[PDB]
């Protein structure tokens, strides 16, 4: 009985996922192992391949929408926070889809989100990353990590650490089912701090929760530890997203110069 309704409530939380996020895990490895295609990532791995890109790619936002050229280590900074908004919007429909997260009232919606969406993003990009750099521009480029370790500080230092993170995430070998309800417990978390509801948002957690144990127990049945593997990945992403507002603090306080979007000042005032 339990393990039933639990089965369902995963698909719809899988179907919520597979039709909001831009590109899957699935998709994500094939061009990453260049398995399958005609196409490969073009390479970007220094200032010129950077400018051929920009000449040649195709970016979901504008180049000359982007905030006024400053220098390269900001640019690419840009281009980050270009790509986390975008993924702000995709979690939000995503959610969005999930009935029991559009159910509560929408200021415990955006509380969820507000506190949530940086501990996703950091968990679904592991699904675009290798231990040697990640995809760009949907799947169009690859951006080296040597290359974002050449940005000066502290451009090169709030990278480097989600790349640490996602190296030993992807080990776990998670597949997009799995992933959409570990994002699903990541957003609906009922330790967020100013939530109303709060033991509505425990009690969806929890399903949840328990709805990954099973489906664990059926996708990866010889995985010994994988569920709370996975737990206290979720807390590790809690401090991961600590040390990076804490990162975010320095780059307000001392790179002036550099444009901060104003949705995520929204996100961080509080932190
Ligand atoms: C996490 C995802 C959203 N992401 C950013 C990113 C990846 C890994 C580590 C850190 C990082 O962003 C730290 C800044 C955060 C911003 C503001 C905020 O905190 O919301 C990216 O997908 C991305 C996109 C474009 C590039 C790029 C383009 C040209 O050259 C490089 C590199 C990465
Ligand atoms: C799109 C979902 C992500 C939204 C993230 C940003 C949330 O910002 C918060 O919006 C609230 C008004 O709604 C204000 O009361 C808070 O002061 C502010 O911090
Ligand atoms: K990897």
């Amino acid at each position: 009985p339990q393990v039933a309704d639990l089965k369902a409530f995963s698909k719809h939380i899988y179907n919520a996922y597979l039709k909001n996020f831009n590109m899957t895990k699935k998709k994500a490895r094939s061009i990453l192992t260049g398995k399958a295609s005609h196409t490969a990532p073009f390479v970007i791995h220094d200032i010129e391949t950077l400018w051929q890109a920009e000449k040649g790619l195709v970016w979901k936002q504008l180049v000359n929408g982007l905030p006024p050229y400053k220098e390269i280590s900001v640019h690419v900074f840009y281009r980050c926070q270009c790509t986390t908004v975008e993924t702000v919007r995709e979690l939000t429909e995503f959610a969005k889809s999930i009935p029991s997260f559009s159910s509560l009232f929408l200021n415990d919606q955006v509380t969820l989100l507000k506190y949530g969406v940086h501990e996703a993003i950091f968990a679904m990009l592991a699904s675009i990353v290798n231990k040697d750099g990640l995809l760009v521009a949907n799947g169009s480029g690859f951006v080296t990590r040597e290359f974002l370790r050449s940005l000066r500080k502290p451009f090169s230092d709030i990278i480097e650490p989600k790349f640490e993170f996602a190296v030993k995430f992807n080990a776990l070998e998670l597949d997009d089912s799995d992933l959409a309800l570990f994002i699903a417990a990541i957003i609906l978390c009922g330790d967020r701090p100013g939530l109303m509801n709060v033991p509505r948002v425990e009690a969806i957690q929890d399903t949840i929760l328990r709805a990954l144990e099973f489906h664990l127990q059926a996708n990866h049945p010889d995985a010994q530890y994988l569920f709370p593997k996975l737990l206290q990945k979720m807390a590790d992403l809690r401090q991961l997203v600590t040390e990076h507002a804490q990162m975010m603090q320095r780059i307000k306080k001392t790179e002036t110069e550099t444009s901060l979007h104003p949705l995520l000042q929204e996100i961080y005032k509080d932190m």
